[PDB]
């Protein structure tokens, strides 16, 4: 994203709510995500223009409208034209709306409140950071402590253990690998943000039956390996002086049908953290140096608490 008074070049777009509906998804994804890191840039950085030329011929906007997804939030600092192939976007600067003091895409702090696992918009991120920095318990649920240590489950058994603010089911996808990549740093994020909990990999959420992953696809150790390099990549901030790593533990459940194994169901408890954890750098941007440029997970966590 090209800086060039400070006006951000967004590149090709195209423009319409039709339009939009119908191109291909990953461009249309690419340039939504374009527009609005240049957005929260902007509106970090004092304000300014964003500047694009429209792709589709015989574009109105009056008459096609725009169709890009914008946090309704950031709305109100936003004006829009067209001038032929060319798009303008005004952004006036953030200014400690919301009394939050920058503007967050996605904070990437995760919570769970009941069977839902949710990122914190930037107040509950705000008021967790602050509760967090001010602190200085029995099981945490004693059914799901019996589920996790199992060694094997029937194949499409249907467990007692209901999902909760601590127990979470989730599918396994084909590619394991993107799948632990993708989903458990929420997972993780979430419990230990929370009051800790157990994510089991390989149960249906919405039948509470056991699926499990494949044998044949499967190897135990190097998935141990790469969940443990998963959470140990996990941005964490403390406001504390010990500073303990994440704390976890991983079994892994064999899934048996008619007398032969046939699968794995991957369980793993995240204890209650001390301090904050993040599924990846939290999703802010400013203007420095003549680009464009996400805040450091620290730089993000400093603005924040003021
Ligand atoms: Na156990
Ligand atoms: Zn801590």
């Amino acid at each position: 994203v090209d800086t060039n008074e400070c006006v951000v070049d967004a590149g090709k777009v195209t423009l319409g709510t039709q339009q939009r509906q119908e191109m291909d998804p990953r461009l249309r994804e690419k340039q939504n995500e374009i527009i609005l890191r240049a957005v929260c840039a902007l509106l970090n950085s004092g304000g300014g223009i964003i500047k694009a030329e429209i792709e589709n011929k015989g574009y109105n906007y009056e008459r096609h409208g725009v169709g890009l997804d914008v946090p309704p939030i950031f709305r109100s600092h936003l004006d829009k034209m067209q001038k032929e192939n060319h798009f303008l976007i005004f952004v006036k600067s953030w200014n400690t709306e919301a009394g939050v003091p920058l503007a967050t895409l996605c904070s990437n702090l995760y919570h769970r409140e009941r069977t839902s696992t949710d990122v914190m918009d930037s107040q509950e991120a705000l008021a967790f950071l602050k509760c967090r920095t001010q602190t200085p318990e029995g099981n945490i649920n004693v059914s799901a402590a019996a589920l996790f240590d199992r060694k094997r489950l029937q194949y499409l058994e249907k467990l007692n253990l209901p999902e909760s603010t601590h127990v979470e089911f989730v599918m396994f996808s084909t590619d394991v690998s993107h799948c632990v990549k993708d989903r458990l740093p929420k997972c993780v994020s979430a419990f230990a943000n929370t009051e800790g909990g157990y994510v089991f990999f390989g149960v249906h959420d919405e039948t509470c039956q056991v699926i499990g992953c494949e044998k044949e696809k499967i190897d135990l150790t190097s998935l141990r390996a790469s969940i443990d390099g998963c959470i140990k990549k996990l941005p964490v901030h403390h406001f504390c002086t010990q500073r303990p790593e994440i704390k976890y533990v991983l079994n892994f459940l064999e899934v048996h049908d008619k007398g032969a194994l046939r699968g794995y169901v991957c369980a793993i408890k995240v204890e209650k953290f001390c301090c904050a954890v993040f599924a990846k750098v939290p999703s802010s941007w400013q203007v420095k140096d003549n680009r464009v440029r996400q805040l450091p997970t620290r730089e993000w966590t400093a603005w924040m608490m003021e």
